[PDB]
């Protein structure tokens, strides 16, 4: 009844979107390749998490395959993507989420390997984007290799649909105070390509670009070209938000916004969005599965038509479970 | 001679404006207040800073003063302002510390004590408020009571008169990401009148008001109602920026903003607004005595009316030099 | 079972408070804090930046603080001996504020209608006892009782074990602790102790503590045998006990694995864990274990002069036990 | 100030040799390889430090060669350090900073380009191990390749040698609670050979094995087998302490040990072991070039014969200088 799916890297999104499949129930890990973890250390990373705690249940190493829970999951170590036997091991979608084959071309390895279907999660330059609540009722059967975007597209985007279709956003800018990262150094260390992403991540505030607030405009169409923005690295272990300053086209006193964003939370988006009014912080946030949750008190209106509004995000828990969400939607189309 | 300066409050602006005092030269520090600090112990606040380190001359108790670089300092431990004896020491200009007398009611008891002037080193509902490089050129003999507005107003009113000037502020909303501050808590615990701040210092992203944004607009008369904002505190020891998302009235493209900011830091600001195209981070700036630095790599334009634009402050050293500043200037007009 | 009354919403009152809502050891029925009130406390129960989310209900009724459906009492006095204990019909009482650590002190809610006092902190006078080491020797003639620390809690089942079989001649500890509501965010004023001032975030800061002199007096046989320090470091949680002793008996290493592993095991279960595994301190968040014996971090120079690593979170493992205190007192009624 | 010096790996032990080289003046540094930090990414990684500040001076990249106060270093970019032509740039001695190229044959290949002497900064499995103040007199002109030890060991070694010529250590047992290092991870990642140090930085106090007790035996021969020891690494940026917990063979007070420990201070180990008496924190030793520093209020004594003695070394800054410091020491015998 679940589909059955392959996870292709065992890193940071890897190992969560495993957890959230078996916390879940919603799909079947059923095979996992990671050239550089063998199966005894996959064990330890899945078993003990520094953020989101010990795994609730069983795992360990019996007979070559990582054992969740009594499920057997069969272990490759393949560096190269079209060499990976998914068909063999009954894996029909796979999770693509090493972060360097994030081209269709890239991705599509995986379908000679016997994989029918193929979930980037991240964001893609060329592949279908998806963010659940917002366009995935555009996913279709011929779509064999699709991306899920980003954690902070997902955060964005659903806030970006309320507040457009209410209101209409004629502009914005974005800045996402953003937790800390694996692509981060724990003292000034090198980074070639992004020179300030080098310097100590728990010493410093540092400023990054994203391309995350413009993927917002494809995911949602009327907003192409209208948003943009930047993010600051700051030193958390855990947890983001999203600080959205935008221009309405028509006027929206904040309590009409606060009314507008509550009842999207309670219908089309439960679960997607969340909407709050109590005094929360980040680690309020801490293995929350939304993909967003509105900040009512935190946010600020100048006049009717410019705002700031605040918006928290868990960048590990609510884009895993989004992962998993989208392949249980991806299924049920079949 | 040289003005003579009472302090009341040993806390971190306190300590900070009279390490500012004695390395700059520009005043003299006779005497200073603190209820709860004895002299032994101010010694050693005083000689040793986590922040910026241990200070770069002496400092001892002997017979009942506090004696920094030779020059023996007057201390009183009075709670109530109005009973500390600022005349029988020398004091003429008293920094207002404490950050619970800011009102020019409250302020104005160290008149009663033989002060001739007063700066609350914080904003206040109605004393005149003041940003070196902005409107000092506004002080006058007339006014005893005067405050120097606080650190985010004195990063954002340098830029925002800047760009104000040259294109036009239509309408802003800022966002501070700041370092963590002393009304903050290690780990949760009470903060009666502001819940979010009660909350562990070290493990949250935490939003906060502030009235800085909209306090430009009592220092920049033109900018009246038209900037406000919010803040968030994260957990690093001391350096803060400041993101300004502005409508603009004349087109402004990027590289036009850069070139008007750049030159104000080498012409009339110089001192005060900073100008960087390097691939900075917060500790860049530890230490840093600027009111502001225009970070031109981290901001990002929507298009010629709509930019999000990026300054950097260290909340503790640039202000308590603008303090130091603001009262050789008071000075200079006796 | 027993009603008990807790002084303090702080830290440990607010963790004590948690802990006997997971089971029905003890039920909560007042609560005083002069200076939280009722919606605050609604507030600081639900969230907690360390443990998450209360997993029940908590909102404030009828000027009554109710959790998962049960109302307590709330009191706002500054005087212990004004608090009216009895007629919220409080048998117990959690002294959880840190101010009123004596005998003497401790004993003014007595006069509000207690039977008997808990001190959620060390004492200079009263009985102190910790879970699985000396609960054995409490008495119903005691009105007045500690729980110790929560790093004695931590040395002690682990020192109980060690000296039972290999006899500690003498030992010194460090504890490398997590940060606490003591501390302060950047450098500020904190004239008993100028360390402790110093930012928190910044710093390791080197401090005083009597908890290995404690274990002396809970272990009468290793009093005067136990010293020790601590170093306080920028976690918000979970601390860990370095116990370098000389032992009178040869302990090869795997001879101190496996007793502490039989201890664990059997009669100090719940109380005194075993791990072979990589753990490191976030492992043990939200861990109600007092003390957790790391087999691999520790390391013995010979058969008599070893290094002992045992970890424990500091606001969870101490909490439970004093609400596992308050059972086994309630049992002896 | 005039032995020529390589530095190969320009990582944060090969960058503050070279900032100790310039700082000092008793050094020459004339090249610098590193294959995969280009030369411009040097001048930004040299002149902004977020533990230690912008470097006092200039450095700029000029006709292919890094620039440092005037002085041209020639950059090389080989990954096999026999192809390093030291002996063309001039550079007669080199300081192997990689961390992978400890052994005397692995080191040894540096001599293949020409350098006379290499001096490995970390400790080796069969170099002569070396500690400033300590053994440096055991130095002597056939020894070509030679191992300067860890920073822990430069710690423990000054204060073990005045305990044990005083009093005499019958046994010791060592931890050391160090600030984080540039092989941890900002989040829970892989770390294949010790799966401790994967776990995220941040978020943990990680307790990890060192020979750098064991290797005090090897310095002090008197020592050996006598000490050993363990690490918790906790999250902040630079500083470690030492805690030494030792029986000695003669009774001590605590006073006799002060005592003599203040004295070596004053004396033979005069800005190798310091000493104090006040109320320090770790942040007191940012930028102190001791290699350790015995805090007296810090430490206990049980009894006469079992004490627990505490020091504290910037990790970073003590022992780049003790490289240089060991370089001139050669330098001065050829």
């Amino acid at each position: 009844g679940k589909v059955k799916v392959g996870v292709n890297g065992f890193g940071r999104i890897g190992r969560l979107v495993t957890r959230a499949a078996f916390n879940s129930g919603k799909v079947d890990i059923v095979a996992i390749n990671d050239p550089f973890i063998d199966l005894n250390y996959m064990v330890y990373m899945f078993q003990y998490d520094s953020t989101h705690g010990k795994f609730h249940g069983t795992v360990k190493a019996e007979n070559g395959k990582l054992v969740i829970n009594g499920n057997p999951i069969t272990i490759f170590q393949e560096r190269d993507p079209s060499k990976i036997k998914w068909g063999d091991a009954g894996a029909e979608y796979v999770v693509e989420s090493t972060g360097v084959f994030t081209t269709m071309e890239k991705a599509g390895a995986h379908l000679q390997g016997g994989a029918k279907r193929v979930i980037i999660s991240a964001p893609s330059a060329d592949a279908p984007m998806f963010v659940m609540g917002v366009n995935h009722e555009k996913y279709d059967n011929s779509l064999k290799i699709i991306s899920n975007a980003s954690c902070t597209t997902n955060c964005l985007a659903p806030l970006a649909k309320v507040i457009h279709d209410n209101f209409g956003i004629v502009e914005g800018l974005m800045t996402t105070v953003h937790a800390i990262t694996a692509t981060q150094k724990t003292v000034d260390g090198p980074s070639g390509k992004l020179w300030r992403d080098g310097r100590g991540a728990l010493q410093n505030i540092i400023p990054a670009s994203t391309g995350a607030a413009k993927a917002v405009g494809k995911v949602i169409p009327e907003l192409n070209g209208k948003l943009t923005g930047m993010a600051f690295r700051v030193p958390t272990a855990n947890v983001s938000v999203v600080d959205l300053t935008c221009r309405l086209e028509k006027p929206a006193k904040y309590d009409d916004i606060k009314k507008v964003v509550k009842q999207a939370s309670e219908g089309p988006l439960k679960g997607i969005l969340g909407y709050t009014e109590h005094q929360v912080v980040s680690s309020d946030f801490n293995s929350d599965t939304h993909s967003s949750t509105f900040d009512a008190g935190a946010g600020i209106a100048l006049n009717d038509h410019f705002v700031k509004l605040i918006s928290w995000y868990d960048n590990e828990f609510g884009y895993s479970n989004r992962v998993v969400d989208l392949m249980a939607h991806m299924a049920s189309k079949e």
